[PDB]
């Protein structure tokens, strides 16, 4: 409770699975929130299932459009004040070698994962700095900024891009006292409907070659690091990258 | 408020600066605690400075001394039931090179910095493990087990072992499902008497070619990152470094 | 001598500086070699002064155009049989904070620094597979690929992308027995005429807190690393990132 | 051939494997070296094997003896001139879990694999610097210096101390302007007699989740690398870790 009072946060992605996890865990712990997907759908139906319009909304946007992040800046500071917390959080896969990869699906998910992460940090911190909201930018940076994976060339990428962007985007804010901090989370393997949808996909990244745990972890899991990370506890974090993975990359 | 209900956690070196900050806010969020230091004058106040002996008591221990792991253990299960958390805090520096460190210096950090960790995250394996706990060891790791320090030889020696000595002891764990969890801890430059006491100490650590934020941190930027990896919270994070540093190692 | 007998490398942007050091070194290895630049008037000069014809030549190429990519790997093998050896050095700089990046700035740095790295490595991989040549792809991917710069932004990016698709590929590659290797290189700051040509440039580069040998590095220093990872000497390397960078990043 | 000309190497466990082939490459390409082991038996006939008295002798030593390490750069330097190149490679280990490992265990392996490595780095700077003798001490810090291993607590304190160790080494000397660099190796599972004597360990590390390129590597591997840390070529090299392990720690 309070952990994240006064706070106004944007999250993208905000709708399903760890997204919507971690729009749960901010609202329950003070802060207002603006969920986006590109489908709106599942956009208003999930609000409503965190809580009410005082506390949450829903814009429909896709994190690799450019004009549209503008607007959902100023819908947000419409809604519930100026923005201080923008977690970065959509993103999408392809299934495909780095040898494997079409050059449309590279650009594809480069301007989803990459582009997007790049417009929203960029406006985050012109909008957010040096207003003294203890501003976090929180860029969603995976496992597999850390190590590659055959079959996740284009996303290896995207990712190891935004865990190297996210140092720069904190080394300039912390330089320039803008009150605004950038780091970056990497999830291992999240159980979601999604998985769950996909038959053998929990088992296989269960097998202890995968995941050391033997199992794969939760929404709340990331959620609860973004709170963290989101709130003042961590107002001398930036820079720095936070793994939450079930022991996948310490072996 | 609760985020450490029914923990029981032993703090080394927890009668001052960041130790004392991490005893303040595990008593804070429901933990029982007992700190240690090799010192009875300072812990016995610092206990009482915290609270009372029902949430927080005092045992004087050098983290060195093996067999005194044992009587601390003891002594904290005698006092609030078996220990659920371990946060191995203790530590000493040598201002030398690799170059100027006198084999006693080496000695004398090492089994203070390192064999001490050894010997509390071995007992603390065994005596947490299989108990249905959500038993976590959190080990203090430092930015000097990243980077070097050309006067930090020994020290830069010793983070270093801790920090996948850590990892292999999380893989363990995980992989024989003994419900403890360890990680890492990075403290950057933390502001304490100590430092205070050393003239120019943070201005030289507040240089943006030293740390980027142009200021070091307090205490509670290490408490925090400490209760979130000591509650259940962090259920999936093992193996995992986490890094409060004010952006040192982002540059 | 010798260390790259029957070798045929490409090497884009190997017309100057650490790219034309690449190529001489190469060429006194024994390897045929395929330089780079999107500019003629440079390139033409630039083979002719390492060797002759037979050794090496020159393809007219910019490393963002796609199509370009297969020309020049058929003028390579036109010239020189098939190639066993990429080594994708081109790229830019752009001087912006992510706050101060223009998303044309973001279009164009992305489009040589990481969509070209993606070019060649994919090309490459389907060029060199399987046809028992020792192949090896080696991408430039910088100090910048580790740490971040407060005013490199899109580089920041660039070589972080560069750095984690490396290993998908790497591991792609072995796990499929295609007998080629990809590897990272990441120089430190290194001498060159275009350093030159900035005025306070190499001394401020050349910093204690810079780089700790008090001096920046000569493009041989890139050119020597290249010929051990391009060599059978480095048969069992893959996924790897190699650092020459005067004791920037341990610090 | 040629590529350490005029260098004088010592290398600690420089008779069996890995260190024989370095020793070996190291003659070949005109280094005078000094190989030690615990055991004269296997020293006499390693060094005879590789060559001459004039380029290569054996000095029996257990890298873990302070006061031997003295005798042993004196003795090279009456053979062969003052010591250029110091390869610390001896090395232990126990499989043992943290959990498992007791204290004599712990002692005896970090008297070899820390201590010895640190004994041997102190005075290897004391000797080297300041000589022009482009001085070169190259740490060997494997794998288990980046990533756990359940059943290897000590190995990985010792390798995660030295990795970083190192780095201290290499700052001081680069800041000091000693002529001494200070790097790192990190093998991964290699091919000697020793693993061929233990049934099943050869297919185990050669798996794919173990090693993508499905099987292991050489002495030669390790071999190739040290000449180049130990040459000139790597000139701007130091405080950096350098991997050779068939993508083990890229997945
Ligand atoms: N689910 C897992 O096991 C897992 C594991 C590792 C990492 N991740 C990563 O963590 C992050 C969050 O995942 P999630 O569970 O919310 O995802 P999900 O798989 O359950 O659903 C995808 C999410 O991305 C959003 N999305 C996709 N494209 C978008 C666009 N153009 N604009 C706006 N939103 C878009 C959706 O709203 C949705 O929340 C992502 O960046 C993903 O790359 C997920
Ligand atoms: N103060 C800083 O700026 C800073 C910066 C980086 C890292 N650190 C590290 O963080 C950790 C915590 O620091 P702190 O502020 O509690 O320290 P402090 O400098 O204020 O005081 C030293 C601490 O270590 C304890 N200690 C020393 N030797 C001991 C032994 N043999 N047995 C038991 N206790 C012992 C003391 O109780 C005390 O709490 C340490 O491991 C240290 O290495 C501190
Ligand atoms: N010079 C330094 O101090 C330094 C330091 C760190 C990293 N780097 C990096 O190392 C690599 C090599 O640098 P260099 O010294 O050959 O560079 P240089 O600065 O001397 O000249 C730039 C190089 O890139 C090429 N280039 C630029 N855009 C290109 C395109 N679209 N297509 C083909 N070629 C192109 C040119 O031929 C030229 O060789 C680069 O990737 C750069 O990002 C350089
Ligand atoms: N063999 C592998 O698969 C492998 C894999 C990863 C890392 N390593 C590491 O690489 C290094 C070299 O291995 P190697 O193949 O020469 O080893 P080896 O397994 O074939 O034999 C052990 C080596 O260490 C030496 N040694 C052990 N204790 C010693 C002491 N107290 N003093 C002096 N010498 C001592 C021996 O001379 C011998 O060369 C070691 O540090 C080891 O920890 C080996
Ligand atoms: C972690 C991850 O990227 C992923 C991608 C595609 C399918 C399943 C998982
Ligand atoms: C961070 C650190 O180790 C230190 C050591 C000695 C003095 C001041 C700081
Ligand atoms: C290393 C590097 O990226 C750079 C970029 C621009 C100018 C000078 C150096
Ligand atoms: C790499 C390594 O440490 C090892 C140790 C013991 C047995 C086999 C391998
Ligand atoms: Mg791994
Ligand atoms: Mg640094």
């Amino acid at each position: 409770s309070n952990r994240l009072d006064g706070k106004v946060a944007i999250i993208t992605g905000g709708t399903l699975g760890i997204g919507l996890a971690i729009a749960t865990k901010f609202v329950e712990e003070g802060a207002k929130v603006m969920i986006t997907d590109r489908h709106s759908d599942v956009g208003e139906k999930a609000a409503k299932s965190v809580g009410t319009p005082d506390q949450i909304q829903f814009f429909q946007h896709d994190s690799s459009d450019e004009d549209g992040w503008t607007k959902l800046f100023d819908a947000t500071e419409k809604a519930f004040g100026p923005v201080s917390t923008l977690v970065n959080n959509a993103g999408i896969a392809v299934n495909k070698s780095v040898e494997e990869t079409t050059t449309a699906e590279w650009r594809k998910l480069l301007a989803v994962n990459l582009d997007g992460v790049f417009f929203g940090t960029r406006l985050g911190i012109q909008r957010m700095k040096n207003k003294g909201l203890g501003a976090s930018i929180i860029n969603m940076s995976s496992i597999e900024g850390f190590v590659g994976d055959p079959s996740l060339g284009a996303y290896n990428a995207s990712k190891g891009a935004v865990r190297i962007m996210s140092k720069s985007a904190a080394l300039d804010c912390a330089l320039k006292d803008y009150d605004v901090r950038v780091n970056t989370v990497h999830p291992g393997y999240i159980k979601t409907p999604l998985v769950d949808d996909l038959p053998g996909a929990e088992e296989a990244m269960s097998q202890r070659t995968k995941t050391p745990m033997g199992h794969i972890g939760e929404p709340n899991d990331i959620a609860y690091i973004c709170v963290y990370l989101a709130s003042n506890e961590s107002k001398f974090a930036t820079g720095s990258e936070f793994v939450v993975d079930g022991g996948y990359t310490a072996q």
